[PDB]
């Protein structure tokens, strides 16, 4: 559950996977 672009960076705790931003703990 992260917004934010893989272009300018995913959001914030998050991580730039699979052309998305995704997160154990944070989907």
């Amino acid at each position: 559950s992260c917004g934010g672009s893989c272009f300018g960076g995913c959001w914030p705790g998050c991580s730039c996977y699979a052309r998305t931003c995704f997160r154990d703990g944070l989907p």
